[PDB]
Formats: structure tokens, C-alpha cells, sequence
């Protein structure tokens, strides 16, 4: 029993974290087979932040311009190249303990564990979703750009995301690994600003769901609700539109549990026009929207 | 910025954990140079647990009634011992991922992170604190029992905890790593139930400075008090009396936030008088008491 948000092991990611260090800025790499990935902004100043000519700061520079640093023993760069806004950095050695893995690009609504680090060592791993303003809710501190974002299905490690920025608002963007931003935002300091945020409600309806497996039932009614009905509600508490995608990733559960999709989205009508009265769910007093319908069946029974 | 649960990157301890199984009974174990750690419950049948005679259930076994698997590899057992709650199984092979450890006892309140496994292989991770009734909020499913907790300092890993069973609240009972239990559980199928819990009150003061280092103040006031006032307070909210050593402990965040803990103290009785008026505190609409000054100080650093 019990229900917590729940990293992946990070041993296989931890294994591949590197430094970087170009200039006077230092920064996390991923260090994959003989490729060091890191954030291409690793080679402006501050005054370059606000208009960088990547190109053109990229084509001054030397392979041995670049210090990558794996635990103690340096990396010899053999060659560089930019991929959006990633830069690849070559080394001379193959990273022994390079695991099973891929690039993933992820939709809104996706969770992820992170692996915050600073100088190339871990500090801690969390829970977290891609939101649907394409911003995440994360913990990073000056010297996390770099640290990466993964699922590990099975033995394969996916990575998701990589740590490039945080917003004035306090949340964070990030590419995946081919180096392509997540939402609107860029390598850059200007006046971008996340969009409104929404509450992602299919998350919250497989919670609900995990609710009741793990044996609670009293936010439940008799009542139903057409999809459309759902949705026109919905959206006055800023909750994400359900789709009928999201219907059908849900069926899984709702056999586990005899409730259709449907009632259960009466539920999570009511309980947006009452709260929850003094009660919990899954020791929570707020709806919770990141665990995905995966992330419910990977944790419950 | 941002303020997540976060735990220790698990990689350390991915590398210990193994499968122990005695007959029909298959848990995991906790593999430290030439030694496997697991719970003795291993060695019991269903009726068994009724009411054990362990160290005459243990007499009757013998080495080879151990199979050990270190992932695809079986590991030999040339001895098997008992320590309290846990079993030392002797084996022929030292691990070669065995890092640098001790094991310690910690106090309720504190905090550490948990390493769920299931067949020997890991597959969570997630921040955990021992409750004042002695038990642990956990995520487990069955085949869970030997998962292990631990704090890693700064190249040592720390194991705490090692799971054993759960209650019927849901919530979880295990040792530390010398067999001795955390609360007033034995390993047997007996009724037993978790105590009355209680609120860590240093912990809520250390979230409350978290909340302020992250520009949520809202809930600050004009007015202090005192030990004795407020611990009047305390006791009427079901929360732990606040000692002369909590105020010294949040000393690191009192003048980081220069906000002394008294002065701290009377929001949170205003809080706990007056409610939170639809407002959250670091997303949360509860105080949150699973963080300790330490795990505030380490994140915001
Ligand atoms: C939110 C603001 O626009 C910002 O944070 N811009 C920025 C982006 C990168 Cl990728 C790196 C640095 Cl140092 C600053
Ligand atoms: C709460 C109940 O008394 C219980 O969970 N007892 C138990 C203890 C251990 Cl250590 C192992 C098993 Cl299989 C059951
Ligand atoms: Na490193
Ligand atoms: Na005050």
C-alpha cells in the first residue's frame, strides 16, 4: 500500500554525468558512448546572453577550449558540433558505463525523474511532469544547467530532457536531447514568459483512479457526465481539455476498478465545485496532476 | 529555485540489492562485501508467521537453502548467521560494487531515502521520514520486504532501514540494518497496529524557511513568542514539543532568511490557530513535516 511520487534509479543516468567547463562557466555534460551533451549556451559570457551568434562564438573556439572532467580524470575534446541548441562535444574515450538508451522527445502531461547536478556530481533525483505550458516544476539551483530528465522502462534509459534555464516565475525550461526546446522559449535573455498554466486532467484522473485501488471511495457519486459536458466545466478551473486519447489511456484502469471514465470525471466534477471538505486523498488536500495513467499502473497493485 | 521531495541518487545502493529466496519465500537482500542482508523472515512459511521459533527454524536450515541471484548470477552461501530481525548470509563472492558505508540508527523525524525493489531489482526511489509512532509513510507491494533506506553523506552511504512489513493503516515497519526494529513491532502475524501519530514540528519550521528562501511570505507576521507559549500551542495541535536543540538546529536558516525561529514559531501557531485561508505554501495546501533542517539547507545550497 501507499502512494508516492517515485523516481526512476538514477544509477544508470549517474554514470554518465560529466563537468564542462568552457571559459569561466561550468556546467553539466551526458556523457553517452564517445559524445559529452551539454547546453550550447556553456559558450557565451553574460553579455552574449542577450543576442548570442552561436555560429560565430562556436567557430572562435578549439576542441581544447573545452575542459570535460569525469569524476578525476580529464576528457580529451576531439571534436565539436552544434545540434540545435545542444553542442556535441567528441572525446577520445567511450563512456564504459554507457547504458542502454535513447532520445525521446515528450508530450504535456508526461512525468520524468530528474537528476540534478552540480560540476558533474549528482545531488538528487525527483519527480516531475511536463507541463502543459511546457515548463517544469523543478528544483535547480546556478550549475544544474545540464542536468538531464529520464524514464527507464525496463532497462533502457530514455532520456527526455535536458536543464537549460529558469523562467522569472520559477519554473524551468529545457530541450530534449536532439537539443530542441520544449514550448516557445530559447537560449537567450529576453522577455519570454511561460504561458498560463493548466491543470493536467487526465494525471488527476488516473490519481483519483489510484485513489480507489489503494481502497477510497468517497468522493465518488451517482452521477455521470457527457465528455463534452466534462470538458465545458473543466476549463473554468483551468483544467487541461479531456480527449477522447485520454479516455481511452484511462481504460485500463477503470476495468481495474468497475468505474467508467466518465463517472469518474463526474467525481472529479464535484469534488472542483466542493473541495474535499476537511478530507485527504492519498494524503493529499489538492488534486495532484503528476502521476500519469503509466506512473498509477507502474505503483499500485 | 523551486523546492521538490528529493532523494539521494540511488546508484550506490542499486549495486547491493539481490535476491534472496528460502523455499517458496522470495525477498531482497542487501549484498556488502561478502555478506547478504535480508529479513530472517525469509526462512518462514505462512503458518510460520504465526508464531515463529526463529532460532530453531534457523538450526533446521542449512547453506544451501539459500539461493542468492545477483541479477543472473547465483551467488554461493558458505554460512548464514542471525543479527536480531535480520540474517547474515555468508557468500563465496565479495561484491565488487561495494561502496563506502556504515550503518547507523536514525531518530524520528529524520529523514532518508528509500530504494524499492522487488526480485532483487531495484525499481523506485523515493524521500522517506521516520514518523514519531516509529513507522514510515512508504509505496511497497508485495515482494518488497529487504528494500533498503539510507542518507549518503559525502562518499558514504548511510543505510537506515530495511523493509519488513506493513500495518493495516498502509503504513510501513522495518529495522535498522543490525536486525533492531524501528516501534514496538516484532516480525510475526500478529495484530499490530501504528500509534497515534504526531506532527515534527522542526521540520514544519524548516519547510516554512524553505517556503520564505522561496519568496512565499505571506504568512509572516509582526510578532514573536516564546518556547513555552508556543509548545503550549504544539501540544494542542498534535504536534511535537520544540526543544531548546530544534531552535539551535534551525539556526543555518534562521539568519540565512533572518527570520528568528521564534519569530517563525508564532506564523506557525497563527497557522495552526487560523488555518491557511485558501492559500498554499510551496503548492501545498497542508504543512508539510518530511523535510528536515538539513534536507532545507542541502536543497537551497
Ligand atoms: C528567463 C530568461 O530569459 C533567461 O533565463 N534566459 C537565459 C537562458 C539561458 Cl538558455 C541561459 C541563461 Cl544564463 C539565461
Ligand atoms: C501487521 C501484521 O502483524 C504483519 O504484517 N505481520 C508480518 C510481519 C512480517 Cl516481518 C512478515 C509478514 Cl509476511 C507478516
Ligand atoms: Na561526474
Ligand atoms: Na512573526
Amino acid at each position: 500500500s501507499g502512494f508516492r511520487k517515485m523516481a526512476f534509479p538514477s544509477g544508470k543516468v549517474e554514470g554518465c554525468m560529466v563537468q564542462v567547463t568552457c571559459g569561466t562557466t561550468t556546467l553539466n555534460g551526458l556523457w553517452l558512448d564517445d559524445v559529452v551533451y551539454c547546453p550550447r549556451h556553456v559558450i557565451c559570457t553574460s553579455e552574449d546572453m542577450l543576442n548570442p551568434n552561436y555560429e560565430d562564438l562556436l567557430i572562435r573556439k578549439s576542441n581544447h577550449n573545452f575542459l570535460v572532467q569525469a569524476g578525476n580524470v580529464q576528457l580529451r575534446v576531439i571534436g565539436h558540433s552544434m545540434q540545435n541548441c545542444v553542442l556535441k562535444l567528441k572525446v577520445d574515450t567511450a563512456n564504459p558505463k554507457t547504458p542502454k538508451y535513447k532520445f525521446v522527445r515528450i508530450q504535456p502531461g508526461q512525468t520524468f525523474s530528474v537528476l540534478a547536478c552540480y560540476n558533474g556530481s549528482p545531488s538528487g533525483v525527483y519527480q516531475c511532469a511536463m507541463r502543459p505550458n511546457f515548463t517544469i516544476k523543478g528544483s535547480f539551483l546556478n550549475g544544474s544547467c545540464g542536468s538531464v530528465g529520464f524514464n527507464i522502462d525496463y532497462d533502457c534509459v530514455s532520456f527526455c530532457y535536458m536543464h537549460h534555464m529558469e523562467l522569472p516565475t520559477g519554473v524551468h525550461a529545457g530541450t530534449d536531447l536532439e537539443g530542441n526546446f520544449y514550448g516557445p522559449f530559447v537560449d537567450r535573455q529576453t522577455a519570454q514568459a511561460a504561458g498560463t498554466d493548466t491543470t493536467i486532467t487526465v494525471n488527476v484522473l488516473a490519481w483519483l483512479y489510484a485513489a480507489v485501488i489503494n481502497g477510497d471511495r468517497w468522493f465518488l457519486n451517482r452521477f455521470t457526465t457527457t465528455l463534452n459536458d466534462f470538458n465545458l466545466v473543466a476549463m473554468k478551473y483551468n483544467y487541461e481539455p479531456l480527449t477522447q486519447d485520454h479516455v481511452d489511456i484511462l481504460g485500463p484502469l477503470s476495468a481495474q476498478t468497475g468505474i467508467a471514465v466518465l463517472d469518474m470525471c463526474a467525481s472529479l466534477k464535484e469534488l472542483l465545485q466542493n473541495g474535499m471538505n476537511g478530507r485527504t486523498i492519498l494524503g493529499s488536500a489538492l488534486l495532484e496532476d503528476e502521476f500519469t495513467p503509466f506512473d498509477v499502473v507502474r505503483q499500485c497493485s
